[PDB]
């Protein structure tokens, strides 16, 4: 019956907003930059505030503990993200954590008491824009990475994200993944069309597709592009040109449910006039299919070396970001769906088309997501859009799917 | 003549010493223009040239001119230029053999007592290989009346640091106006940068003429976008069509063989995420040829080509020219002399067309001018292995020398 109060949730997004803002009304706040530590500040104070007791593992995850009335009960997690792209939107992440906050909040306000302990959870750098992989805390969490691997990731001026982590005063103490759930929710932006394009409130996610991150290091051999023959370049930047021409075709020929495609890229020297010695890039290529995944990375693999031999060129590959589709917790899912439904909000089953923080909770808790539209599918760009219904009403359905999850108790 | 010649081992002293100046991470320099190892490297040669007896003038652009008297007042100089500075994967020969070949050709004058009735001035001109701030030829632009001090200083490199700023920072503002100077005639030594002349056992290259260059800028405009959860037919992809350009260029400069090259050195995604579709990509392609018809006709077909690739898959694209110049016929007068010292000195030589860029391509609008080549290894440059032996740099050190002294005039 009861609601999340829309205008408060509203007003906590649009003052994170304010920190670390981008040039174009969203959010370049970056994991473990200053803008992430005033924002995981703020976040501390409003939860803190709201009676939360605060625990900071040693990936910076912040744990945010609403008591319940069996002191032995797992925990029910709300988790997402407050770190953001360079090009960040105003709710990617951040809708997530907020809304876990306004659940307890409202919580709070009616005075309820549940058997199973909330814990609103703001996982450290699951963006993967500065430090790849993407969900690296989560990651260390369900034990896919190594701590020291996650602290030796580095941005591109070499900073690594454990001295970061430390610069910034937010490595805690816990040992990363030694918390139990009871279950896991997210809620999150869809970062695509179709609820909105099918006029549905509410995505009940059950399933998220998989990625692989394949970062290539091409090796050409500096050379001056005035005087050097044609026939005499070892040109690093054309056998690039055509990987990703070949990663646009591997994408295409995998539809539906495919695709491939490249954000990052360097050039080493980068200078106008020399032929690159070195061409770095990322191929991201994802699939809900298992097998079609596997098969475009078995593709990628055999052919960009063969593009690089006739060019001459030096060609490695790395991995910087993996995991397998994933299938949320079918119990939750019907949770979500029964809130949605108890709630009078018209819903459909998605699959996520982004990587989540939820998608390594489901490796080691009972899991799912809920999804509200966004304007046009588009995330990861500044002009990421969603209304204050939109917002609201998904923060209902958490709400209301957390209380059956964690149990009301008179 | 038969026995007047540079000294080789002084010569190649010169380079191994100012070699340590900027290291690379391979054996070459990374020493740009206006960082500070520029500076201790011009202070460096400063220092050699002022103990040879030569004074500075300095102009505002950071311009160094070392001048050699001569014995008429009123005789116009002949100036010996190149430059110090170097790409971030620089040899240790590109631009510094042609500075420090002055210096040891005047080295050698002072040794044999050899007066001159035109001054001789050793020039190193500021920002020749426009890797940090382009276009290249900066300076010696400047001075040519090309381009105007406000747009050189105007310059940024990729830190948004300004050339104006920067050349003031290491201390290189020079009081003289650009260009004030008159030239009698200019020599560029530089090496081939190319095959050739190793491949052809030639010692020394007669160059006749430089290709002409465009340095086309691309400004892309893409959507950023989710990489993971953008549907392919939504994506506005402008690292696609940055591929497709690069694919392009590579079939401009293959159908227009020989004598053409097309390619791209630097490019810059923003705002450069794994996970984000980039919503600008900017690179530089870089077309030349030594036929006029040839070179405006490769631009003129990217020019046209590009903004299709581009309109197909809904993306912006913008071009701007951040470097230019038409092919360059040397003087006729100075290839002669430089042909006639070669085969004074008993040296193998050859006419050559520069493929690369040198200042000596903006001295030609504004003075007498030609260039003179020595071998490099595999024509290996602007990567830090690069190469050439004592044997040719002192040769084509030699040949400098005497078509300098030819037009200077030597006065008993
Ligand atoms: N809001 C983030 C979406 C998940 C993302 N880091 C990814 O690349 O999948
Ligand atoms: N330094 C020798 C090469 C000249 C160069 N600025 C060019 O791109 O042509
Ligand atoms: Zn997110
Ligand atoms: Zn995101
Ligand atoms: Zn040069
Ligand atoms: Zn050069």
């Amino acid at each position: 019956n009861r609601r999340v109060n829309a205008d408060r949730l509203w007003d906590s997004l649009m003052e994170m907003a304010k920190i670390g803002p981008g040039v174009a009304g969203g959010n370049n706040r970056q994991t473990l930059t200053d803008a992430d530590g005033e924002g995981r500040r703020l976040f501390q104070s409003w939860c803190e505030e709201a009676g939360l007791s605060m625990g900071v593992d040693k990936m910076g995850t912040m744990f945010l503990t609403r008591p319940g009335t069996d002191p032995d009960a797992l925990p029910v997690h709300i988790g997402s993200h407050l770190d953001t792209q360079p090009t960040g939107g105003k709710f990617d992440g951040v809708l997530g954590v907020l809304s876990g906050l306004e659940a307890v909040r409202t919580m709070n306000d009616l005075g309820i008491k549940t058997k199973h302990p909330i814990v609103v959870t703001n996982w450290t750098n699951e963006e993967g824009a500065r430090f790849a992989p993407a969900m690296l805390a989560s990651g260390v969490f369900a034990g896919v990475h190594t701590l020291e691997y996650a602290y030796a990731r580095k941005d591109p001026e070499g900073k690594s994200f454990g001295d970061e982590l430390k610069r910034i005063g937010w490595l805690g103490d816990e040992e990363v993944g030694a918390r139990k759930m009871h279950a896991y929710f997210e809620y999150h932006i869809e970062q695509g069309p179709i609820l909105e394009a099918e006029n549905k409130q509410i995505g009940v996610v059950t399933h998220c597709q998989g990625l692989w991150w394949l970062e290539f290091t091409l090796t050409g051999r500096e050379a001056h592009t005035g005087s050097t023959p044609m026939d005499m370049r070892v040109n690093a930047g054309l056998a690039m040109a055509r990987i990703l021409e070949m990663v646009q075709t591997v994408a295409m020929e995998n539809q539906p449910g495919a695709v491939g495609g490249v954000g990052q890229m360097f050039f080493s020297p980068n200078s106008r006039n020399v032929l690159p010695g070195k061409v770095v890039f990322t191929v991201d290529i994802r699939s809900p299919d298992q097998a079609k995944l596997d098969g475009m990375r078995a593709r990628i693999e055999a052919e960009a070396p063969k593009i690089c031999e006739r060019l001459g060129v030096g060609c490695s590959i790395e991995a910087v970001g993996h995991f397998d589709p994933v299938t949320f917790d079918p119990k939750l899912v019907e949770t979500v769906r029964g809130a949605a439904e108890k709630l009078g909000y018209s819903h459909m089953n998605l699959v996520s088309g982004a990587g989540h923080d939820a998608c390594w909770a489901a490796k080691v808790a009972p899991t799912t997501m809920i999804m509200c539209p966004c304007v046009g599918g588009l995330s990861h760009n500044e002009a990421e859009d969603i209304s204050r219904e939109w917002a609201a009403a998904g923060a209902d359905v958490l709400f209301h799917a957390v209380l059956e999850t964690a149990e009301i108790v008179e």
